[PDB]
């Protein structure tokens, strides 16, 4: 519903209440994905990228950063990491995919792949979700933790109900994504809660 | 009022007596503004780069450089605090933007944009200021310490009362600045105050 | 049998279980051998990369990974060790090669020798063994160890019973080998056990 | 009074001893000087590079390392010291000026130059001096120190009753140094005590 | 006797048993020397490379590597080293020459000038040795120490009786060497001992 091509939502400041809840008629659960954005940020503490819970189901699918170098995937509470050589503080663009049938999570930042790790084969994600940007939920839609919260700039985000093949995470990486039908940066459906700003995107 | 194109102040030693005073007939509080200017120093410890108080207001508009790769910028007593990947020493460029409506800071060194932050949304900055290079006042034009000193040398210094787009920041960064409304390097009101010394630019 | 060009085995998660069974029908004790493969994989831990066992016969013909930048090969039960200089994580191409008439043993890490060392002159590794990936073998085809278990992905794997000289080496890690007569990728009799998965290769 | 062109002096090993006095028939006290040498030396520790001490005064004018990557430079006893990124061991181009109007001491290591110090303004360096290489003076020519000797080798020394401007220090550098009215490469009148070698410049 | 162009010897273990003795027809005491080698090694002790012993004289023609980034030459029981900035594991042009009437000892490596130091001036280097790669020596021919053993590989081995010009060094590094009057690779008189074998260089 709005078009933020361009932008970024910036997340300026730690706290408990800065958050965007992103909006999608998701009500099939989901044996495939990929998900892609860009972020920026200089925080060196752990942090929540994208969370998703479901009615009584926390950490349902959760991309989360440990520290610098390492991206973590839970799926149903399960979880991988894999890890990569990366600048501190640097943007990034993570894409990240997941394959019910092979239980196969792909991570890819700034197109390149990291180790293939597996989790959770055979699983089905959840439906109808809370998904939030800014903050990791224990709850459905809350119970939100300061330490975990995002400081920073996320953009370019999509998600697709497929894996994408390796030309296609580039094409995203390179800013022309293929069409995304989960969540779509250039028709996005969203609620800003608290202290979130939307600004041009200047690190890309 | 003087044109310094092509030279900087050097500030050759650490004291509490030397300083410049900048001089700039501002009289309605600022909404916007961006601070663009150069500068070379080997300090390793703390040091104030710009320091703007008014009548009982501390820190009313300050950057000051913490350690190594990170900037922070005070608004009314409130700080933000974004890092950078930087050489040590190394001359570097320096721009720094905020505005009120939003409350959003943006750093820009050499030209490369630091991660956005976020204070005193909604606040205006107090006008009648004193200006001081050299030294991070305490008192409204005073008060100094000689632990936050700054040694070394500043140039090209240019203030705006808006927040300039990537382009223009980009633009002083290369030489070619736009004209500035509050303090203009080419036409600069100063007063220099114990030992600063004026010397062609030899580092660019 | 299997062509797997353009494919890996993953192991996606770390156990005692998971692992291929490499089956060869050329039956004869080794003189000479030459391996070559790729891997990647983020462990810092030790971990087994192939490992080829015979009846009452532990380490047989075994390359294992004791930590970053150092490779080790086994024959029959003794081991020599060799250094390199390697980003980690990162995919990297191995090749191994040993001669019994001067127990000289060559590693190769992408396409650059690593200094030679030598083990068990006039030695004949044994015939009939169990070739395991994924798994460090302690017994004939089992006895395996969580703590040495390799998770991440290997692909484009020869074995040739001879001692490939350098530019054979070379066409191998540029993916264009020799036809190898012990164990071939295009041609690879396997077995998959537990939780392995087969993908492209998308990161070669 | 000797041509050392394409020569240094070596100074093959520690010792209290081994030194070279410069000789300059320099009556008049130096308001201005530039002084650029090149050295290539391997130690840790620190020490003197140009000790020049007049009849009661020690460290009338001296350039000192006491450390990787720092420079000193004293005028009548006062010091100052810039930083410098430089690899070690290393060999080195080193330009020093100091003018007494501005009691300015600009460094330029390799052509590229230091921050700007400041050190005593409107003093005048005494003349009659004894200068030495390879050892630090504390009394006039003598009472050395070895732990500030200087092992290895010096070559390219001149010196200047003047402040050389950028393209004059650029032009020692890359080996086109204006001819020099203190000390000259080209025509150095010098005496060696001790163990100093004069070998071909083959490092720059 | 033997061309060796194109192979090394390889020392494929830690022991102190393998050895090369080198064989020269050198009945007249030493006055000037250089020795040029190439050497692959992944030890990070101590090590010979080295060992050239006369009749009740130990390390009496010493080359010796303490640690990375060191190189020691003995003459006379007398030691100088030189430091240099060089990775770990890497293949190295070693290069060092010795001058009596100096005193002057010359590194190069890969063709890199180290700094120049000084020992043993106006001393003779006996004749009649003994000289061992392996091992080093601290009887005449004998009494070798297994954490003083060289493994890894060696190869494009001269010695002349004269101080190589950096031109002549720089041919020797480029593997155009002059014709060598002491040891020549390409004409060499050697003995194995014990587990020393010859293979071919493919590591330059
Ligand atoms: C998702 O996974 C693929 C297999 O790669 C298909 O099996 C697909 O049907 C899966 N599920 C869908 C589209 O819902
Ligand atoms: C400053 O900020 C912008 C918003 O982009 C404008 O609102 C501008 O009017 C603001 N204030 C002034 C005085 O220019
Ligand atoms: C192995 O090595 C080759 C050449 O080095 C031959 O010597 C070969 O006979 C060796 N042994 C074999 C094939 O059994
Ligand atoms: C010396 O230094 C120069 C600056 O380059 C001038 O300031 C000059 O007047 C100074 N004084 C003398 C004596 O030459
Ligand atoms: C080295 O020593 C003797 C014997 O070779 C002379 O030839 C001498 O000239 C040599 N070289 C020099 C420069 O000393
Ligand atoms: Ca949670
Ligand atoms: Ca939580
Ligand atoms: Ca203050
Ligand atoms: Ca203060
Ligand atoms: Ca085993
Ligand atoms: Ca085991
Ligand atoms: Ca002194
Ligand atoms: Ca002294
Ligand atoms: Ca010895
Ligand atoms: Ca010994």
């Amino acid at each position: 519903h709005t078009d933020l091509s361009g932008k970024v939502f910036v997340f300026p400041r730690e706290s408990v209440t800065d958050h965007v809840n992103l909006i999608t008629p998701l009500e099939k659960p989901l044996q495939n994905f990929t998900l892609c954005f860009r972020a920026y940020s200089d925080l060196s503490r752990a942090y929540s990228l994208f969370s998703y819970n479901t009615q009584g189901r926390d950490n349902e699918l959760l991309v989360y950063k440990e520290r610098v170098g390492e991206y973590s995937l839970y799926i149903g509470r399960h979880k991988v990491t894999s890890k990569v050589i990366e600048k501190f503080p640097a943007p990034v663009h993570i894409c990240v995919s997941w394959e019910s049938s092979s239980g196969i999570a792909e991570f890819w930042i700034n197109g390149t792949p990291l180790v293939k790790k597996g989790l959770r084969q055979g699983y089905f994600v959840e439906a109808q979700p809370k998904i939030v940007l800014g903050q990791e939920q224990d709850s459905y839609g809350g119970k939100f933790d300061r330490s975990q919260s995002f400081v920073g700039e996320i953009g370019d985000l999509y998600m697709w109900d497929s894996v994408l093949p390796p030309e296609n995470i580039l094409s995203a990486y390179q800013g022309t994504p293929l069409p995304a039908n989960i969540l779509d940066w250039q028709a996005l459906n969203y609620e800003i809660r608290g202290y979130v700003i939307i600004k041009p995107l200047v690190w890309v």
